[PDB]
């Protein structure tokens, strides 16, 4: 229970029902570290869909129901035994309540029943902060896992280019995306439950007022924005470092594929499907310096309080972190940041979880 509730004091800046968007925090007097975690969940792009996850699934949409506080846990940990990367750094965690993939710049009104305000909560944090002692801050690393993943990569350049224009240079702005690195690729068998991700993200920009890293936008251009919500076409556009944590099969990439695995054997088609798609995604990752790909089937790592158990090539992921912590200070001697495994069927790696 050691991060506490903080609604923001803009209260414009709201949460799909319009109220207040907010975040956790547990400060670290004794750090200039600062860890701004943003929480996944999927997403909704039109009204019907939307109504349906504020009936069973309101704490992603709505503040009203959120508790005073959380207990950070993994990277969000201060116990060094948990987190044995950043266990002193303050802490904050930003409920995801938008449902925008965080991209959102939208307010409800008498013509948008839902707010779709991502890109500016992560703004409104990130302002009131800087007088909580994030002004202070040498490092502002930029985290989230599966849609706060993609919300890293859509977000990172932006918080940088706010604190310099905020006056705050000296603040090293970076991104740690966890299970948000997608393919826009077939699915194996094509069949809101039909649309597959490019089809429901061109949707969502439109319904939610979407947007996209300036660099990105400026290649891909008008209708074509959709593109920069995939790893692989936003990533080499972003400035801010990056680095890229990804299961090789994760299970939300399985599932928007249509891929569905019970016990029984697994036939030709089916596994020359899956091995492709690790084959792909290691592809993807071979140009991303920090990289920490597992072939494993599984779904987000860093907020897991086990996530220091998996190893690539016997390095964990707390250690590559330290590693690129050590890199940003070529490559160093026993301390690797680029770690994609190369074997090609789930489980392959025997640290993989449980
Ligand atoms: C831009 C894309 S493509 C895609 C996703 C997003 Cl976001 C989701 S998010 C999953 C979650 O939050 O658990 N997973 C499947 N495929
Ligand atoms: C509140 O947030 C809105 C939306 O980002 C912004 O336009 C406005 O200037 C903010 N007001 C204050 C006082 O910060």
């Amino acid at each position: 229970e050691d991060l506490r509730l903080h609604l923001l004091l803009n209260t414009s800046v709201t949460c799909n029902d319009g109220s207040p968007a907010g975040y956790y925090l547990k400060e670290s007097r004794g750090s200039r570290r600062w860890l701004l975690f943003l929480e996944g969940g999927w997403y909704c792009f039109n009204r019907e869909n939307c109504d349906s996850r504020y009936d069973t699934m309101r704490r992603l949409m709505s503040s009203r129901d959120w508790p005073r506080t959380r207990t950070g846990t993994g990277i969000l940990s201060s116990q060094p035994e948990e987190n044995p990367y950043w266990w002193n750094a303050n802490m904050v965690f930003i409920p995801y309540c938008s449902s925008d993939v965080w991209s959102g710049a939208s307010s409800k009104s008498e013509k948008n029943e839902y707010a779709f305000m991502g890109a500016l909560i992560i703004q409104e944090v990130v302002r009131e902060l800087l007088g909580r002692g994030l002004s202070g801050a040498k490092v502002l690393l930029l985290a989230g896992s599966s849609a706060g993943g993609t919300g890293v990569l859509l977000n990172v350049d932006r918080v940088a280019e706010q604190l310099e224009k905020l006056g705050y240079p000296a603040i090293q702005v970076r991104g740690l995306a966890d299970s948000g690195w997608f393919l826009d690729n077939k699915q194996y068998r094509h069949t809101t439950i039909t649309c597959a991700p490019t089809e429901a993200i061109r949707r969502g920009i439109r319904y939610w007022n979407g947007v996209v890293p300036e660099r990105c936008r400026r290649q891909f251009q008008e209708g074509e924005e959709w593109n920069c919500f995939f790893g692989y076409k936003v990533y080499p556009t972003l400035r801010s470092p990056v680095f890229v944590v990804q299961w090789l099969f994760d299970e939300a990439q399985l599932t928007v594929d249509n891929v569905h695995l019970t016990g029984q054997p697994v036939q030709e088609g089916l596994r020359l499907y899956i091995q492709n798609l690790g084959r792909e995604l290691r592809h993807t990752l071979k140009d991303v310096p920090a990289s920490f790909a597992p072939a494993c089937l599984s779904h987000e790592i860093i907020i897991r309080s086990h996530w220091t158990d998996v190893q690539v090539k016997g390095t964990s992921l707390p250690r590559a972190l330290h590693c690129w912590d050590r890199s940003l200070h070529t490559p160093l001697k026993g301390c690797p940041v680029h770690l994609v495994d190369s074997c090609p069927w789930p489980h392959c790696n025997p640290s993989c979880p449980t």
